[PDB]
């Protein structure tokens, strides 16, 4: 017998989150129950000046 | 590679001029080349029971 080859490609862009400058908007957290979660919240407290 | 396939071709069978049945009919005889061998004339000596 004999093959009738192709060929592969394999080199892509790798991109990182923590690598993009993006991620300086964001205040990453890895939490890894997080589907679990329902709503989360923060209440703030602020007296008047 | 998607696929393969075969392929063949054969080597033509063999066959001797001497190796034949019919030699035996034939009385072959090497020779050089027929150049000096200008007469068509053959002498033979019969011998007479």
């Amino acid at each position: 017998f004999e093959a009738i080859f192709g060929t592969f490609c394999n080199r892509l862009e790798w991109v990182y989150f923590l690598t993009s400058g993006l991620a300086a908007a964001a205040h990453a957290i890895k939490f890894h129950d997080l589907n679990k979660l329902t709503t989360g919240k923060m209440l703030f407290h602020v007296q008047v000046p």
